[PDB]
């Protein structure tokens, strides 16, 4: 992947106006990432849970499908932010499984990568490759690949930054 | 209940700066929301689901531990809005079990109201029963009762209503 900065006036997430995107945001990231998102207020549908992940629970399973089948959503978009507490080298123990799971298996499976990265620098790159997993296991979901499989959706990847105030798409 | 108004200088949630708050609010409302929170993005803690409802999957147990455990939050506020599209109404069928419960469930229960009253009042009040259901059975769940019964635990309820732009307390 590379970081592509938005532009505000063409995100690939609005090439047409009036639909709705479910926006997947993180529980400890704030309203000011969706400045960010070149989305007008009425544009938004927002899931906000721990690190921005879809683990395959209920809750993600019964947003997707309402999302889907009742809003009739064609994007999707995975916001992840620097400065997470929850994507982050800090292992806290009052965080469950499986969100614990996804984040030993991103540190174990890009040891090669974070191994040459100090902290707040090995923090980012975690951000970052939290943000690119839940895009790549969004789409094997059953109710996601079928609408791929009909050019009926996309997912979408991107990181915001408090201290600039800037979003980040990953490509 | 009775609603009332809330001044934002004096919200129950928060009497004293610095801790985190839960803020359980629903994914087809806005940020507007938060406005009406009296409370600084810093100290905002959001979940953000189908009907600003928590059930009993792994999400909403995550979630509440997290914040119990790992955050140490005393307050938690479950925030309804009228013109919800999930907590109104009779039947959508793209909206999932348990949800689907929960509302089939609260207009079973309290049919002798909803009937007294048209559409967009059967509507607002379903938001309203919505959020005093989801404040009694989170009161009811082990986590809550054993911090509440130790006076380190506060659930709210609230109404934010995007026409006066104020929120509302349920008490
Ligand atoms: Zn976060
Ligand atoms: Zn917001
Ligand atoms: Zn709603």
């Amino acid at each position: 992947y590379q970081l592509q900065p938005l532009s505000l006036d063409s995100v690939p997430w609005r090439r047409q106006p009036g639909q709705q995107v479910l926006w997947i945001g993180c529980s400890d990231s704030g309203c000011d990432e969706l400045e960010s998102s070149g989305l007008p207020a009425d544009e938004i549908f927002e899931y906000r849970s721990l690190g921005n992940m879809m683990v395959d629970d209920l809750s993600c399973k019964a947003t997707l499908g309402y999302a889907l089948d009742s809003l009739k959503i064609r994007n999707i978009v995975i916001c992840g932010h620097y400065g997470c507490h929850i994507a982050s080298g800090e292992v806290n123990a009052g965080l469950q499984k499986p969100w614990s799971s996804v984040l030993d298996t991103l540190r174990s499976t890009h040891r090669r990568t974070l191994d040459s990265l100090t902290g707040t620098e090995r923090d980012r790159a975690l951000v970052e490759l939290n943000v690119l997993e839940q895009v790549h296991s969004l789409r094997q979901s059953a109710e996601a690949a079928e609408a791929l499989q009909k050019q009926q959706l996309n997912i979408w990847g991107m990181v915001y930054d408090k201290a600039t105030k800037r979003g980040y798409q990953l490509i």
